[PDB]
Protein backbone atom coordinates (compact mmCIF):
# COMPACT_ATOMS: atom_id res chain seq x y z
CA UNK A 1 0.00 0.00 0.00
CA UNK A 2 3.03 2.36 0.38
CA UNK A 3 6.69 2.00 -0.65
CA UNK A 4 9.16 3.74 1.73
CA UNK A 5 12.07 5.71 0.21
CA UNK A 6 14.73 6.97 2.59
CA UNK A 7 16.28 10.24 1.44
CA UNK A 8 19.03 12.40 2.96
CA UNK A 9 19.55 16.09 2.27
CA UNK A 10 23.17 17.26 2.65
CA UNK A 11 25.28 20.32 1.84
CA UNK A 12 26.86 23.41 3.40
CA UNK A 13 25.11 25.52 6.05
CA UNK A 14 22.79 28.15 4.64
CA UNK A 15 22.21 26.63 1.17
CA UNK A 16 18.49 25.92 1.74
CA UNK A 17 18.35 22.26 2.80
CA UNK A 18 15.61 23.06 5.34
CA UNK A 19 13.78 25.42 3.02
CA UNK A 20 13.72 22.84 0.26
CA UNK A 21 12.41 20.10 2.52
CA UNK A 22 9.77 22.41 4.03
CA UNK A 23 8.75 23.60 0.59
CA UNK A 24 8.28 19.96 -0.42
CA UNK A 25 6.18 19.05 2.67
CA UNK A 26 4.25 22.34 3.34
CA UNK A 27 4.17 24.28 0.04
CA UNK A 28 5.51 27.34 1.87
CA UNK A 29 8.78 29.27 1.69
CA UNK A 30 10.17 29.68 5.22
CA UNK A 31 12.40 32.75 5.43
CA UNK A 32 14.13 31.96 8.70
CA UNK A 33 14.38 28.40 10.02
CA UNK A 34 16.58 27.34 12.88
CA UNK A 35 20.03 26.47 11.34
CA UNK A 36 20.62 23.83 14.04
CA UNK A 37 17.36 21.84 13.73
CA UNK A 38 18.10 18.40 12.35
CA UNK A 39 15.05 16.13 11.92
CA UNK A 40 13.25 13.59 9.79
CA UNK A 41 10.06 14.32 7.81
CA UNK A 42 7.55 12.17 5.98
CA UNK A 43 5.49 12.81 2.86
CA UNK A 44 3.05 10.57 1.02
CA UNK A 45 3.05 11.14 -2.73
CA UNK A 46 2.17 9.17 -5.86
CA UNK A 47 5.18 9.05 -8.19
CA UNK A 48 4.66 7.32 -11.53
CA UNK A 49 1.57 5.50 -10.23
CA UNK A 50 3.38 4.26 -7.08
CA UNK A 51 2.30 5.44 -3.62
CA UNK A 52 5.54 6.48 -1.89
CA UNK A 53 6.22 7.45 1.68
CA UNK A 54 9.32 9.65 1.63
CA UNK A 55 11.37 9.52 4.81
CA UNK A 56 13.63 12.60 4.56
CA UNK A 57 16.46 13.59 6.88
CA UNK A 58 17.25 17.28 6.73
CA UNK A 59 20.82 17.37 8.09
CA UNK A 60 22.23 20.28 10.17
CA UNK A 61 25.82 21.09 11.17
CA UNK A 62 28.78 18.96 12.26
CA UNK A 63 30.03 17.86 15.70
CA UNK A 64 28.96 14.54 17.28
CA UNK A 65 26.64 13.03 14.68
CA UNK A 66 23.51 11.87 16.48
CA UNK A 67 22.53 8.22 16.40
CA UNK A 68 19.80 9.32 13.91
CA UNK A 69 22.11 10.97 11.38
CA UNK A 70 24.58 8.05 11.39
CA UNK A 71 21.62 5.71 10.90
CA UNK A 72 20.29 7.71 7.92
CA UNK A 73 23.73 7.96 6.24
CA UNK A 74 24.18 4.19 6.61
CA UNK A 75 20.64 3.19 5.55
CA UNK A 76 19.79 6.20 3.32
CA UNK A 77 18.85 5.15 -0.20
CA UNK A 78 19.41 8.46 -1.95
CA UNK A 79 21.06 11.80 -1.38
CA UNK A 80 20.34 15.34 -2.45
CA UNK A 81 23.62 17.23 -2.53
CA UNK A 82 22.70 20.88 -2.27
CA UNK A 83 24.65 24.02 -3.06
CA UNK A 84 23.38 27.59 -3.57
CA UNK A 85 24.03 29.25 -6.93
CA UNK A 86 25.05 32.49 -5.14
CA UNK A 87 27.48 30.68 -2.82
CA UNK A 88 30.67 29.65 -4.60
CA UNK A 89 32.07 28.06 -1.44
CA UNK A 90 29.00 25.82 -1.08
CA UNK A 91 29.56 24.60 -4.66
CA UNK A 92 33.26 23.89 -4.00
CA UNK A 93 32.19 22.03 -0.82
CA UNK A 94 30.07 19.49 -2.76
CA UNK A 95 33.20 17.37 -3.29
CA UNK A 96 33.44 16.78 0.51
CA UNK A 97 29.81 15.71 0.82
CA UNK A 98 30.16 13.31 -2.10
CA UNK A 99 33.39 11.87 -0.57
CA UNK A 100 31.55 11.31 2.69
CA UNK A 101 28.70 9.43 0.98
CA UNK A 102 31.14 7.30 -1.06
CA UNK A 103 32.94 6.31 2.14
CA UNK A 104 29.74 5.52 4.04
CA UNK A 105 28.47 3.39 1.13
CA UNK A 106 31.88 2.10 -0.09
CA UNK A 107 30.73 2.88 -3.64
CA UNK A 108 30.80 5.44 -6.45
CA UNK A 109 27.29 4.35 -7.55
CA UNK A 110 24.97 5.83 -4.94
CA UNK A 111 21.66 7.44 -5.99
CA UNK A 112 22.30 11.17 -5.84
CA UNK A 113 21.10 14.42 -7.37
CA UNK A 114 23.11 17.65 -7.47
CA UNK A 115 20.85 20.58 -6.52
CA UNK A 116 21.63 24.24 -7.27
CA UNK A 117 19.27 26.19 -5.00
CA UNK A 118 18.35 29.89 -4.75
CA UNK A 119 17.73 30.17 -8.51
CA UNK A 120 15.41 33.14 -7.92
CA UNK A 121 18.26 35.35 -6.68
CA UNK A 122 20.11 37.72 -9.01
CA UNK A 123 23.63 37.25 -7.46
CA UNK A 124 24.58 34.11 -9.41
CA UNK A 125 28.24 33.14 -9.01
CA UNK A 126 27.99 29.50 -10.14
CA UNK A 127 27.13 29.11 -13.85
CA UNK A 128 24.80 26.36 -15.00
CA UNK A 129 27.70 25.01 -17.11
CA UNK A 130 29.98 24.68 -14.05
CA UNK A 131 27.28 22.73 -12.30
CA UNK A 132 26.65 20.64 -15.40
CA UNK A 133 30.40 19.83 -15.62
CA UNK A 134 30.47 18.69 -11.99
CA UNK A 135 27.36 16.44 -12.27
CA UNK A 136 28.69 14.98 -15.57
CA UNK A 137 31.89 13.97 -13.82
CA UNK A 138 29.94 12.31 -10.99
CA UNK A 139 27.48 10.66 -13.37
CA UNK A 140 24.44 12.26 -11.70
CA UNK A 141 21.55 14.60 -12.65
CA UNK A 142 21.76 18.34 -11.97
CA UNK A 143 18.60 20.31 -11.18
CA UNK A 144 18.29 24.04 -10.30
CA UNK A 145 15.77 24.92 -7.61
CA UNK A 146 14.20 27.76 -5.71
CA UNK A 147 12.67 26.97 -2.33
CA UNK A 148 11.12 30.47 -2.52
CA UNK A 149 9.20 30.17 -5.76
CA UNK A 150 9.01 26.31 -5.68
CA UNK A 151 10.66 26.06 -9.11
CA UNK A 152 12.30 22.59 -9.43
CA UNK A 153 11.59 21.45 -5.89
CA UNK A 154 9.25 18.55 -6.72
CA UNK A 155 11.52 17.82 -9.67
CA UNK A 156 14.60 17.32 -7.46
CA UNK A 157 12.85 14.94 -5.07
CA UNK A 158 11.04 12.99 -7.79
CA UNK A 159 14.24 12.69 -9.76
CA UNK A 160 16.04 11.28 -6.69
CA UNK A 161 13.26 8.66 -6.29
CA UNK A 162 13.71 7.79 -9.90
CA UNK A 163 17.48 7.48 -9.47
CA UNK A 164 16.93 5.08 -6.55
CA UNK A 165 14.66 2.92 -8.73
CA UNK A 166 17.38 2.88 -11.42
CA UNK A 167 19.84 1.48 -8.88
CA UNK A 168 17.67 -1.05 -6.98
CA UNK A 169 14.40 -2.92 -7.07
CA UNK A 170 11.84 -1.14 -4.94
N1 LIG B 1 15.81 33.71 -2.05
C1 LIG B 1 15.95 32.45 -1.59
N2 LIG B 1 16.30 32.27 -0.31
C2 LIG B 1 16.44 31.02 0.17
C3 LIG B 1 16.18 29.86 -0.68
N3 LIG B 1 16.41 28.76 0.07
C4 LIG B 1 16.76 29.17 1.28
N4 LIG B 1 16.80 30.53 1.34
C5 LIG B 1 17.18 31.33 2.48
O1 LIG B 1 18.48 30.93 2.77
C6 LIG B 1 18.72 30.88 4.18
C7 LIG B 1 19.19 29.49 4.58
O2 LIG B 1 18.12 28.56 4.39
P1 LIG B 1 18.05 27.22 5.27
O3 LIG B 1 16.98 26.39 4.63
O4 LIG B 1 17.97 27.50 6.76
O5 LIG B 1 19.49 26.56 5.02
P2 LIG B 1 20.16 25.23 5.61
O6 LIG B 1 21.25 25.63 6.60
O7 LIG B 1 20.82 24.60 4.40
O8 LIG B 1 19.03 24.38 6.11
C8 LIG B 1 17.39 31.22 4.84
O9 LIG B 1 17.39 32.60 5.17
C9 LIG B 1 16.38 31.02 3.74
O10 LIG B 1 15.33 31.97 3.84
C10 LIG B 1 15.82 30.13 -2.07
O11 LIG B 1 15.57 29.23 -2.88
N5 LIG B 1 15.69 31.42 -2.43
MG1 LIG C 1 18.69 23.67 8.08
Amino acid sequence: HMTEYKLVVVGAGGVGKSALTIQLIQNHFVDEYDPTIEDSYRKQVVIDGETCLLDILDTAGQEEYSAMRDQYMRTGEGFLCVFAINNTKSFEDIHHYREQIKRVKDSEDVPMVLVGNKSDLPSRTVDTKQAQDLARSYGIPFIETSAKTRQGVDDAFYTLVREIRKHKEK
